[PDB]
C-alpha cells in the first residue's frame, strides 16, 4: 500500500497473508480474505506459482511476533475456471483456499463480510485498502499492515479513456488514482474494504495496478468485483 497508515491490529480481522515457502523460511506474497473458518478468498493470479503456500491469520508484522498469528497451509486451492493468467484485464482473478485447519476466530481472526450479489457502489464511496504490499512504486513489503483510503471510481469513469479505457471491466472496481495513495505488489488478493449501511464489507480482491507504477494519476487500483462471484464462491464451498 503506497500513501497508506498503519492499521490498528484489529480493525480489519479478516485480512490475511498469503505466503510462500523460500528457503527455510516463508516469505508474504499476497492478501487474501478469510470468509470460512477453512476458507480464504484471493487472487488467482497469486496462485499462478507451483509454490507452496500457507496462510497466516492473526497476522499483523510480518518481521516481528504479535502473539495473535496462526498458521495454516493451504490444502487445496480453486482458482475461477475463466480465469487466464495471460489475460488480466479479462477479470476472473479469483480463487478460493481451502486451509487444512479451521483458525480459531478472535479480535484478530474474523470472517470478513461480503457484499451481496450484485452490489454495486455509486462513484466515490468510502474504501480503505489493506496489505502489507510495497510502500513505493518499486518499493518493499511494509513490516506492518497498511490501510489507504480509496474512494471507488465508477465504471463509466474508469473505462473511460484517460483512466483505465477497456481494460476494466464491470466485473471489477477501481478505487483510488489520486497519485497518491493506492495498493502495490503483495497488496494483490487482499481486501478493498467499503463502508455500507454502517458496515464494512470486501468489495474487493486487489487485481492489478498500472505497469506504469502504484500511484499513478488516473489508474486506480482495480480489484476483482467480489459481488459478481457469490454464487461462484457458494458453489465452490459447497461441492468442497
Ligand atoms: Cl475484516
Amino acid at each position: 500500500v503506497v500513501g497508506g497508515t498503519e492499521a490498528q491490529r484489529n480493525s480489519w480481522p479478516s485480512q490475511i497473508s498469503l505466503q510462500y515457502r523460500s528457503g527455510s523460511s516463508w516469505a508474504h506474497t499476497c492478501g487474501g480474505t478469510l470468509i470460512r473458518q477453512n476458507w480464504v478468498m484471493t487472487a488467482a493470479h497469486c496462485v499462478d506459482r507451483e509454490l507452496t503456500f500457507r496462510v497466516v491469520v492473526g497476522e499483523h508484522n510480518l518481521n516481528q511476533n504479535d502473539g495473535t498469528e496462526q498458521y495454516v497451509g493451504v490444502q487445496k486451492i480453486v482458482v475461477h475456471p475463466y480465469w487466464n493468467t495471460d489475460d488480466v484485464a479479462a477479470g476472473y482473478d479469483i480463487a478460493l483456499l481451502r486451509l487444512a485447519q479451521s483458525v480459531t476466530l478472535n479480535s484478530y481472526v474474523q470472517l470478513g463480510v461480503l457484499p451481496r450479489a450484485g452490489t454495486i457502489l455509486a462513484n466515490n464511496s468510502p474504501c480503505y485498502i489493506t496489505g502489507w504490499g510495497l510502500t513505493r512504486t518499486n518499493g518493499q513489503l511494509a513490516q506492518t499492515l497498511q490501510q489507504a483510503y480509496l474512494p471507488t471510481v465508477d465504471y463509466a469513469i474508469c473505462s473511460s479513456s484517460s483512466y483505465w479505457g477497456s481494460t476494466v471491466k464491470n466485473s471489477m472496481v477501481c478505487a483510488g488514482g489520486d497519485g497518491v495513495r493506492s495498493g502495490c505488489q503483495g497488496d494483490s488478493g487482499g481486501p478493498l474494504h467499503c463502508l455500507v449501511n454502517g458496515q464494512y464489507a470486501v468489495h474487493g480482491v486487489t487485481s492489478f495496478v498500472s505497469r506504469l507504477g502504484c500511484n499513478v494519476t488516473r489508474k486506480p487500483t482495480v480489484f476483482t468485483r467480489v459481488s459478481a462471484y457469490i454464487s461462484w464462491i457458494n458453489n465452490v464451498i459447497a461441492s468442497n
